[PDB]
């Protein structure tokens, strides 16, 4: 598997003792593998593999222990012939499930080498430090969750009740400091706004910040820190129809403009029920999305095997601001099979559209296994097909990523993308 062609989950990779993120050593995602604080880039966006791997989006490189026993933990090439080998493939072990302080549940695993049957292991016990490999000792520290941020619940533009102004950040690189500006195609003026009460800016990937901790002062977008001042509730009860505040958790205050015009800096400052403090999300509509599977080859009598490219159909150039605009659809919500799925899987799916904008990439691709882990010694490759419409043209946008399924069967799998097939013919799931 060049690629990793069938993923499980993406996202920052977190210590369930310290909250700190897995990190690759600077941002190539190549070398050491230790803590540090969460910093937004794509070295930290890890790839759980459904091949056993686990790998990052800024470099299709493998979490590899360097040598055998008790070993440092690195991103480095990943091993792919005769076959994967098992020092490079992991595991769930036990499971924790917790609710962490921006309210979300979350599901946290011991995470286990195959060749060694070792834990993934932070020095010492604090959760802080260099990782490597260790003997599995029930200790805090030797638990990681896959952050989920909860739902995204509304995205888009935020647009003044008072000014028609929107929500910017001063420059373009989605930075510093925020203020209100004109409404424009500018992508630093999107944000998208979690269950957690995160509101990501879309062109840094930073947070809506109070400066400090107290959640009293100048909102600006700096680094999701996970702190209270950077949570933000959006209760009915201070909404206009579909302008509403946004009261910080920290301090109980609004987002607020300077005065009462609407037209300057943005800070917090006590509500007053105010038009100038209340903001509605603007954005185009987007079909909720669907996603199905595509027959790339079958082989009755052995393995199949077929180049696969990453392919977007649309009408229009898909720029950066479609991007964004699909990503936040898709993270909204996806229908499989007439249902909804889970969070991790819409996450997922929106993280690898955002990352699939950089050309077919194509690869040769063979099933030499099942989905559910079994030797392939016939049936199907199957390739998703994620399809929605924007509503205002009309247009469907039809996305098939890199990403595949191999059953024994001539059926489409009943499976989600992110999801596992429990069974060859891969009739139900597991890891949902
Ligand atoms: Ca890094
Ligand atoms: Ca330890
Ligand atoms: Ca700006
Ligand atoms: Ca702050
Ligand atoms: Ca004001
Ligand atoms: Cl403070
Ligand atoms: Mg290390
Ligand atoms: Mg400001």
């Amino acid at each position: 598997q060049v690629l990793c062609t069938n993923p499980l989950d993406i996202g920052e990779l977190r210590s369930f003792k310290s909250k700190q993120c897995v990190d690759i050593v600077g941002n190539q995602g190549s070398g050491n593998i230790a803590t540090y604080d969460c910093d937004g880039l794509s070295d930290q966006q890890i790839i759980i593999c459904g091949d056993g791997t686990i790998r990052n989006e800024a470099r299709n490189y493998c979490f590899t222990p360097d040598g055998s026993g008790n070993a440092n933990v690195m991103s480095s090439p990943c091993t792919l012939y005769p076959e994967i080998p098992s020092s490079q493939r992991w595991r769930q072990g036990r499971r924790k499930t917790f609710t962490d302080n921006g309210g979300i549940e979350q599901v946290a695993t011991e995470i286990i080498n195959l060749a060694s049957g070792k834990c993934l292991d932070i020095e010492g016990s604090d959760g802080t430090g260099d990782i490597g490999v260790y003997d599995c000792q029930n200790l805090d520290d030797q638990y990681f969750y896959v952050r989920s941020r909860g739902p995204e619940l509304f995205y888009g533009r935020l647009r003044n009740e008072k000014s028609d102004l929107c929500l910017d950040v001063e420059g373009s690189d989605g930075k510093g400091n925020v203020l209100m500006y004109s409404c424009e195609d500018n992508l630093d003026q999107w944000f998208r706004y979690y269950e957690n009460g995160e509101i990501v800016n879309a062109k840094s990937g930073m947070c809506l910040d109070v400066e400090g901790s107290d959640g009293s002062g100048n909102v600006g977008i700096y680094r999701c820190d996970d702190l209270r001042d950077q949570m933000w509730s959006r209760p009915n009860a201070y909404c206009n129809g579909d302008y509403c505040s946004f009261l910080n958790k920290e301090s109980n205050k609004c987002l607020d403009v300077s005065g009462d015009q609407g037209t300057g800096d943005v800070g917090t400052w006590q509500c007053d029920g105010l038009p100038d403090q209340r903001f509605k999300w603007v954005f185009d509509d987007w079909e909720v999305p669907t996603a199905t599977w595509n027959m790339v080859g079958c082989d009755q009598n052995g393995k199949v095997s077929q180049q696969i490219s990453n392919t977007i159909s649309f009408s229009s150039t898909v720029t950066a601001g479609v991007a964004v605009e699909v990503s936040s659809t898709i993270e909204k919500g996806v229908i499989f099979a007439k249902a909804t799925v889970s969070v991790k899987v819409t996450a997922s799916l929106s993280k690898a559209w955002t990352n699939s904008q950089s050309g077919t990439t194509a690869i040769t691709y063979t099933c030499d296994n099942y989905d559910s882990d079994e030797e392939f010694t016939r049936g199907c490759m199957w390739q998703l097909a994620i399809e929605t419409t924007e509503v205002k043209s009309g247009d469907l946008l039809v996305w098939n990523p890199q990403i595949v399924k191999c059953t024994r069967s001539n059926t489409a799998p009943g499976c989600a993308p992110f999801t596992k097939c429990a069974n060859e013919d891969c009739t139900f799931c597991t890891d949902i």
